[PDB]
């Protein structure tokens, strides 16, 4: 028993860690087979961090500008391309650590583990989630562009972020591995903000079904609820939307626990009523929004706690 | 910026979870040069671990008797022998994986990483302090008994932890790596229950640093306090005494801040009289005490291994 916000093993994830420079400029890349992945402004100088023409920087590197480091060899580059916000540096050696792999773009509310790295070396891991507003709430400093967020479903490692940058909030933005942003967002200095955020709704209701197959029940109540009826109500407390998709997802801790999604709805409009009165769930005095059905059930028993 | 819950990577501990056997009990093992570490009551069966003579069960046992599977591959048990509550096996190959490592005892307060681990397969890695009352507040299922807890220092593993059973109120309780409890508990099935558990205060100064340095400071305020002053008040609400070596270990925060440990205190004490007023700090409503000023550190200046 006992429930944590936990990461996948990041060994995988290590052994494809690498230093990427170009000119005064030091990040990390993903070397993965022949090919080392970093973040395109990589090639930036200062002039160039307002309205970059990416293209035009690219064409005037040469392979031997980019110095690659893992470790301490000198990987040599052979090559170079962009697919849109990821550079692609094609280097003369196969990474032998590469783990199987795939690379997934993820959609709002899904978790994932980051390891945080620094001049190609692993600092820490931990999880976090795609906010709705398409930022992620991250742990990072100066030399953490290039860091990976990831899933490890079945001895595959799915690689579904790269870092980028840090907005004015202090939240962060990225791409998938195809280098395609998260959100409105672009790798221009330019002045640009996340949208306002929401609670996961879905992911709230999951965490209170986690509750319930630890032991708890304080929160429950008689009461069901329409899903249109407890929308309204949950909106005015900046929360997502509940879908028939989201009712769906939730059937089987409805199942394992005997309680009916609408059933456990009206237990959150209850809770957002009322507070905690000096209680708290699975350690926490908020309502947590960072896991998922499927997380809930990876770390839980198959047996319900009565 | 930003401030999470971060374990140390765990690639180096991943390459040595293997898995034992020994009858039918399957848990985990931790291989390291030519030895698998791995909690002793693997050896009993549901009639022992009512009341084990564990040299007995012992003695009985040979070499053939322990299953010992690193992925698909079979290590051959060469030798066996126990460490208080630690069984080990020594196997015919060194694990050509085996980490710079140390075996470390830790003091309550401390934190560290957990890889938790079932049939020898590493499967999550979390971050938990040991507890004032010694134990953990951990996350295990059922086969997850010898998973082990460690911090890493530049290139060195230090393992401070083996996980052996779970307590009634659903917390943690295990061994050093030289088999020592933390705790006042026993390998057993019987009557066990943690003492009633304490809040680490100098942990808490430190994530209300951590807290600042990203820029969330409405707790802050004019007054400061004295030890004494702030202890009498602390003990009060069941928090452990701070002690001058906690402010002399929060000095580099309080100078990074310009907010003095006292000052801090100051702080504290009104959290806790008054509660939050309605407020949230770095994404919580309770006051977390599972970071070290060790931790806030090194999260906050991007050490490296
Ligand atoms: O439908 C999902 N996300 C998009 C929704 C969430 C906020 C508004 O739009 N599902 C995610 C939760 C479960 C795993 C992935
Ligand atoms: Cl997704």
């Amino acid at each position: 028993s006992g429930f944590r916000k936990m990461a996948f093993p990041s060994g995988k994830v290590e052994g494809c860690m690498v230093q990427v420079t170009c000119g005064t400029t030091t990040l990390n890349g993903l070397w993965l087979d022949d090919v080392v992945y970093c973040p395109r402004h990589v090639i930036c100088t200062s002039e160039d961090m307002l309205n970059p023409n990416y293209e035009d920087l690219l064409i005037r590197k040469s392979n031997h500008n980019f110095l690659v480091q893992a470790g301490n060899v000198q990987l040599r580059v052979i090559g170079h391309s962009m697919q849109n916000c990821v550079l692609k540096l094609k280097v003369d050696t196969a990474n032998p650590k590469t783990p199987k792999y795939k690379f997934v773009r993820i959609q709002p509310g899904q978790t994932f583990s980051v390891l945080a790295c620094y001049n190609g070396s692993p600092s820490g891991v931990y999880q976090c989630a795609m906010r709705p507003n398409f930022t992620i709430k991250g742990s990072f400093l100066n030399g953490s562009c290039g860091s990976v967020g990831f899933n490890i479903d079945y001895d595959c490692v799915s690689f579904c972020y790269m870092h980028h940058m840090e907005l004015p909030t202090g939240v962060h933005a990225g791409t998938d591995l195809e280098g395609n942003f998260y959100g409105p967002f672009v790798d221009r200095q330019t002045a640009q903000a996340a949208g306002t955020d929401t609670t996961i709704t879905v992911n709230v209701l999951a965490w209170l079904y986690a509750a319930v197959i630890n032991g708890d029940r304080w929160f429950l109540n008689r009461f069901t609820t329409t899903l249109n009826d407890f929308n309204l109500v949950a909106m005015k407390y900046n929360y997502e939307p509940l879908t028939q998709d989201h009712v769906d997802i939730l059937g089987p801790l409805s199942a394992q626990t005997g309680i009916a999604v609408l059933d456990m709805c009206a237990s959150l409009k209850e809770l957002l009523q009322n507070g905690m009165n000096g209680r708290t769930i699975l350690g926490s005095a908020l309502l947590e929004d960072e896991f998922t059905p499927f997380d809930v059930v990876r770390q839980c028993s198959g047996v319900t706690f009565q």
